[PDB]
DNA sequence: ATTATGACGCT
DNA sequence: AGCGTCAT
């Protein structure tokens, strides 16, 4: 009853770009604008990979993962931008620096997490008092609210879809105690307005849209930006979590995607968010672990604690590069040679850092794959970053992986390798 | 031959 | 520390 804590303390907001890597080659090719249109990487092999996707060209078909050639099947007027080609791997610069525009845009409002490439968690809280005393128990106008959707609404007693936005916009607002500077669903409301005039700021400076979730939580927040996208923004309140969880599949739900998910789903033998509700939090720890049956046990609720993370830097810089099928590295001079290109990459951005963030990474990370092994890694092993220097660099990494050559030749290599990993971690400030 | 990343959990 | 999971 009254000390049952409800999850509605906090306002958090997910601002999540759309087609992201798309709209920065559309930014600067105004060729691409409003067209189906992707973004791929390399090119001989089944026309490159699709990584990103317009909205037009995903009414086609077309997908991310999806083979250029295959997309091309779907949507033959399908256009394509090229990632960056660089000592003979794809780099990603210039979609970082996308980033940190946006980035930059959204730390004016708020302290923000850093979630991906393309999106951020906002807390709202302070905020949302603050424009709360400047209203002054000033309704809040529709207006306000341009690209709003309050998920649930309009519900009891219609043809267009911003129609009925609107429709469920006005029964919210209709509805709302704006006497009350604590009520929750007011202070949802004002963040959704704090969220609109944040997403506009990022229109109006970059050239980029992005869809937005307001909710009390992060993986409320998450599941709301989901909602109504592209260019659109969602209102999750606490009500209207049992009529969304109700037939929400698990999977949808940010953590419960992969194999932790299945186990609920296959254990417990239910299919939606909502059907967790009748566990207790004993039963959901005795299958889950006492950290994740606790979270279940309040997620399935709403309710959910996770802080945002002020935290606008990633906190590694890493350089990857896979070598499959027949170009796997098989000699010495070969994995010599790339182990060079990924470190010359890695002191490029690890010198920029250091310039841009007053920072310096201690710790280098070498990962390998073997041909074989269906896991990501066969093998990380760390050893000391003291230079930014990529000979330096290229050198140690081959020092630490030498001995998973089981070639008795050392010029050969075997099995071939398949993938090299380069990572700068453990940042000290400088 | 679904690539190039990046955070966090387990033991 | 090195590995695994989940995610974009
Ligand atoms: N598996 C991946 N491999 C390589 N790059 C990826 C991958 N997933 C996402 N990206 C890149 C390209 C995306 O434009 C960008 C942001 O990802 P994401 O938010 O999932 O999709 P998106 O921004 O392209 O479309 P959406 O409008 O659905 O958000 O990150
Ligand atoms: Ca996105
Ligand atoms: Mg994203």
């Amino acid at each position: 009853g009254p000390h049952m804590a409800t999850g509605q303390d906090r306002v958090v907001a997910l601002v999540d770009m759309d087609c992201f890597f798309v709209q920065v080659e559309q930014r600067q090719n105004p060729h691409l604008r409003n067209k189906p249109c992707a973004v791929v990487q390399y090119k001989s092999w089944k026309g490159g990979g699709i990584i990103a996707v317009s909205y037009e060209a995903r009414a086609f078909g077309v997908t991310a993962s999806m083979w250029a050639d295959d997309a091309k099947k779907l949507c033959p007027d399908l256009l394509l931008a090229q990632v960056r080609e660089s000592r003979g791997k794809a780099n990603l610069t210039k979609y970082r620096e996308a980033s940190v525009e946006v980035m930059e845009i959204m730390s004016r409002f708020a302290v923000i997490e850093r979630a991906s490439i393309d999106e951020a968690y906002v807390d709202l809280t302070s905020a949302v008092q603050e424009r709360l005393q400047k209203l002054q128990g000033q309704p809040i106008s529709a207006d306000l609210l341009p690209s709003t959707y309050i998920e649930g609404l309009p519900q009891g007693p219609t043809v267009q879809k911003e129609g009925m936005r609107k429709q469920g916009l006005f029964q919210w607002l209709d509805s709302l105690q704006i006497d009350n500077l604590t009520s929750p669903d007011l202070q949802l409301t004002v963040g959704a307005v704090i969220v609109e005039e944040m997403r506009a700021a990022i229109e109006r400076e970059t050239g980029f849209q992005c869809s937005a979730g307001i909710s009390h939580n992060k993986v409320l927040a998450k599941l709301a930006c989901g909602l109504n996208k592209p260019n659109r923004q969602t209102l999750v309140s606490h009500g209207s979590v049992p009529q969304l969880f109700s037939q929400m599949p698990i999977r949808k739900i940010r953590s419960l995607g992969g194999k932790l998910g299945a186990s609920v789903i296959e254990i417990l033998g239910i299919e939606y968010m909502g059907e967790l509700t009748q566990f207790t939090e004993s039963q959901l720890q005795s299958h889950f672990g006492e950290k994740n049956g606790s979270w279940l046990y309040a997620m399935c609720r709403g309710i959910e604690h996770d802080p945002v993370k002020p935290r606008q830097l990633p906190k590694t810089i890493g350089c990857s590069k896979n070598f499959p099928g027949k170009t796997a590295l098989a000699t010495r001079e070969q994995v010599q040679w790339w182990l060079l290109q990924l470190a010359q990459e890695l002191e490029e951005r690890l010198t920029k850092d250091r310039n841009d963030n007053d920072r310096v990474a201690t710790q280098l990370v070498v990962s390998i794959r073997v041909q074989g092994d269906k896991r990501l890694s066969s093998l990380r092993r760390c050893c000391a970053l003291t230079r930014y220097d990529a000979h330096k660099m290229s050198h140690d990494a081959f020092t630490v992986i030498k001995n998973c050559n089981t070639s008795g030749i050392q010029t050969e290599w075997s099995p071939p390798l398949t993938m090299l990993f380069l990572c700068a971690t453990k940042f000290s400030a400088s």
